[PDB]
Parts: C-alpha cells; sequence; structure tokens
C-alpha cells in the first residue's frame, strides 16, 4: 500500500500575504482547534497504510488535515482566509464523506466544526 504526497505547504509559484484575518486563523482558530481533546485524528495526512484504509484516496480526492493547515499558516502559503477557511471545510467534509454516520471520527470532527464556526463568526475586519 503507498500514501500519496501530502499537500503542498510550499510553493514559490503561488501568491501569499500577511494579513490580521491569516493571523487570527493561526492565532485563535487552528490553536483552538489543535489543542481540543479530540484533535489527534486531524493533526496530520491520513496514513491510509498505517491504518489499513485502502479505499481512502479513492473516495477522498482533496485531502486535508490541520498539520497541512498549520503549515501553511506558519509558511505564510494562503492569499486570504477563504483559502485557509475551504481547507478546514475540506477537511470536515472529508471526514464526513468517507465514515459512517454516528462513528466515534464523525462526532470527533463536529466537535471540532462547532468551535470552528464560533471562531469564524468573529473573524476581524481586514486592517
Ligand atoms: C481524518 N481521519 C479519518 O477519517 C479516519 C482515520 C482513521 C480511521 N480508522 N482507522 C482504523 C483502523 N482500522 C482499519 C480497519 C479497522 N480498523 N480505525 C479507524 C477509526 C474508525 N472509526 C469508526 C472511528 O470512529 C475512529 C475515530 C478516531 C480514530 C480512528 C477511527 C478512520 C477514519
Amino acid at each position: 500500500s503507498m500514501n500519496p504526497p501530502p499537500p503542498e505547504t510550499s510553493n514559490p509559484n503561488k501568491p501569499k500575504r500577511q494579513t490580521n484575518q491569516l493571523q487570527y486563523l493561526l492565532r485563535v482558530v487552528l490553536k483552538t482547534l489543535w489543542k481540543h481533546q479530540f484533535a489527534w485524528p486531524f493533526q496530520q495526512p491520513v496514513d491510509a497504510v498505517k491504518l489499513n484504509l485502502p479505499d481512502y484516496y479513492k473516495i477522498i480526492k482533496t485531502p486535508m488535515d490541520m498539520g497541512t493547515i498549520k503549515k501553511r499558516l506558519e509558511n505564510n502559503y494562503y492569499w486570504n482566509a477563504q483559502e485557509c477557511i475551504q481547507d478546514f471545510n475540506t477537511m470536515f467534509t472529508n471526514c464526513y464523506i468517507y465514515n459512517k454516520p454516528g462513528d466515534d471520527i464523525v462526532l470527533m470532527a463536529e466537535a471540532l466544526e462547532k468551535l470552528f464556526l464560533q471562531k469564524i463568526n468573529e473573524l476581524p475586519t481586514e486592517e
């Protein structure tokens, strides 16, 4: 079995900025979710080899995880907040697509997503 290459966290061809909204996404949003008791399945790319999920990357064609997001924020990969928000939403959606309703992992994603929505609700206005 083989994992795909992880999502890009570095790309000199891609435009980027440092902004207060992206700062908030790191300092408030990412940090809040990262420390949660249920964060651990979402802190790195799904290792379909070690986890014995050979169909994972047949079903999930746009993988995303908070490890990748954390790196993208820290390494200034993004142009705007929407790109980062999209990554979070992709991660949650992937979880719900792959896993069965009522699985623990779905409940775990839900707990993180609740907090995500609470924090994004107060995304600051652009400076
Ligand atoms: C973003 N990541 C995922 O989407 C993900 C990651 C791991 C798992 N795998 N892989 C195993 C190992 N295995 C293979 C065959 C039998 N067992 N078991 C789980 C797992 C299943 N279920 C129902 C859960 O609720 C759950 C909650 C937290 C962590 C793992 C799980 C499922 C989804």
